[PDB]
């Protein structure tokens, strides 16, 4: 775990960066009822190896909109240089993403994914400024925060009455919101599938409102993962599996 003076480092830089985050639509197809005008949707993800750790594998996929066929993968291991720590994952996975994207445009720029969907929150998070916005203010691309579980912060807790909301989720696009004790909305809970129990806590990442964060989160999911996401966690699981 990092001393102090890296901890105060990396909370002075969350909060320079976030005065660059745009929490509003700004591109044309977000606007549109069925977002006419998307065609490429990106996924983020890193995997670790269990018994190691120094080498990870980080992956980039972009998948078209609306059919969710992979159309460009890059997946490389890469050398961690900063331990998990709640409120600070960006500095373990975000400078390995920027990277990826990098290469993207020099590869294949016709393939640029007009929004990006991340593995952990956007503005649901300790200071702010968490993983997804980290990536959209570093790369300018639209980016939406998708969590697996939910950050306990702002007097947001999975205690009996979040559970008695979840139970509430009906459907497929059912959510409900999270609101910090500011009475300020930070994401929603979605359930992502008609067959899935478990829901979504979706925020904003960069350049995007949540009502939009929200909708296209929910029709990227062939399962309870957005398809993106769970692409880019397959293939970078399955890198690291095979040499090893
Ligand atoms: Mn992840
Ligand atoms: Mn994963």
């Amino acid at each position: 775990r990092p001393p102090e003076e890296t901890l105060s480092l990396w909370k002075g830089e969350q909060a320079r960066l976030k005065a660059r985050v745009v929490d509003r639509d700004t591109e044309a197809w977000q606007r549109d009822p069925s977002f006419s005008g998307l065609q490429k949707v990106g996924g983020v993800d890193v995997s670790f190896v269990k018994g190691d750790s120094v080498r990870a594998c980080a992956s980039l996929v972009v998948l078209s909109y609306p059919e969710l066929k992979v159309v460009y993968e890059d997946s490389r291991m890469v050398g961690l240089k900063a331990p998990y720590v709640s409120g600070f994952l960006a500095f373990r996975e975000v400078p390995f993403l920027v990277e990826l994207v990098q290469r993207l445009q020099e590869k294949e720029p016709d393939l640029m994914p007009q929004v990006v969907l991340v593995d952990g929150n956007g503005v649901l998070h300790q200071r702010g400024f968490g993983v997804a916005c980290h990536l959209g203010v570093l790369t300018e691309l639209p980016c939406i925060g998708v969590a697996k579980k939910l950050l306990q912060v702002d007097g947001l807790e999975n205690n009996a009455l979040h559970k008695e909301k979840i139970v509430l989720l009906q459907a497929g696009g059912d959510t409900f919101p999270l609101i910090g004790s500011s009475g300020t909305v930070l994401g929603m809970a979605l359930r992502s599938h008609d067959h899935s129990t478990k829901p979504l806590y979706v925020s904003v990442g960069h350049r995007i409102s949540l009502e939009v964060a929200v909708r296209l989160t929910h029709h990227c999911c062939r399962f309870r993962i957005p398809e993106p996401i769970r692409q880019a966690d397959i293939r970078s699981r399955e890198y690291i599996r095979r040499t090893l």
